[PDB]
């Protein structure tokens, strides 16, 4: 191990999940997003596609996951098609990762259902 040496940082109070992954090859991902200052609604994840670098990494980004801000960046002020941007933006620069600040959604989950005896 080398060429390294290096070590800072500092997580923010909040007990928000963190998503990091990195760009394919061409800088593509297999998630995809909806919502935005256009809508004055959160980007909230749609649909999310396997064999990609968004299903494969971990925290996996499930269905749900609310994306709050965007390596760092307040992209709420952002209209989808901004946002979209946005995100490719990262490709341009190397150093430096694809992070996604999400928040968890806690809640309880009962089901039950149960069908009588024709005889």
């Amino acid at each position: 191990g080398s060429s390294g040496s290096s070590g800072n940082g500092g997580i923010p109070h909040d007990n928000l999940v963190l998503i990091r992954m990195k760009p394919d090859e061409n800088g593509r991902f297999g998630f995809n997003v909806k919502g935005g200052y256009d809508q004055k609604m959160p980007v909230i994840v749609s649909r999310v596609a396997p064999g990609t670098p968004a299903d494969l990494c971990v925290p996996r980004l499930n269905e749900g996951d609310q994306v709050v801000l965007i390596n760092g960046r307040d992209i709420a002020e952002h209209t989808h098609d901004q946002v979209v941007l946005f995100i490719k933006a990262s490709c341009e620069r190397h150093s430096g990762e694809l992070m996604l600040l999400v928040r968890p959604n806690a809640v309880y989950d009962v089901v039950e259902e149960s069908g009588p005896s024709s005889g």
